[PDB]
């Protein structure tokens, strides 16, 4: 299993303009548009990304497009960030899909504030890590998505994918 597999399975794939779970104007597997209450926004937003006059619709593969930036992105961003580079350096393959998907939904900056638990996943702490991980909102907001990273973080498989 791979990244998009499971960024597939935890984002659904929509190709119309459509609310995330936090109400915000979003397209693909999981492409944000805009943070803003107007829909004329979020298609001006989709437009610009696409190229084209999209009518807020787009095709599979213009998702697919957008899906090979955003995690390209992602990991980019993982990259270059000081708080997250060692963490991810110091990971298995497994584990580094899980930090990959946490820093895709909720951004560098959000991930780069879990102090605690991005310690003790560098020092291999699994355990104590996925105990840490799950009282934060992310946890409360999107519990059945936050099981299945956490119990990647915790096992090193993929077996919460595995049933999916």
């Amino acid at each position: 299993m791979n990244i998009f597999e499971i960024l597939r399975i935890d984002e659904g794939l929509r190709l119309k303009i459509y609310k995330d779970t936090e109400g915000y104007y979003t397209i693909g597997i999981g492409h944000l548009l805009t943070k803003s209450p107007s829909l004329n926004a979020a298609k001006s937003e989709l437009d610009k990304a696409i190229g084209r006059n999209c009518n807020g619709v787009i095709t599979k593969d213009e998702a697919e497009k957008l899906f090979n930036q955003d995690v390209d992105a992602a990991v980019r961003g993982i990259l270059r960030n000081a708080k997250l580079k060692p963490v991810y350096d110091s990971l298995d393959a497994v584990r580094r899909c899980a930090l990959i998907n946490m820093v895709f939904q909720m951004g560098e900056t959000g991930v780069a504030g879990f102090t605690n638990s991005l310690r003790m996943l560098q020092q291999k702490r699994w355990d104590e890590a996925a105990v840490n991980l799950a009282k934060s909102r992310w946890y409360n907001q999107t519990p059945n998505r936050a099981k299945r990273v956490i119990t990647t973080f915790r096992t090193g498989t993929w077996d919460a994918y595995k049933n999916l």
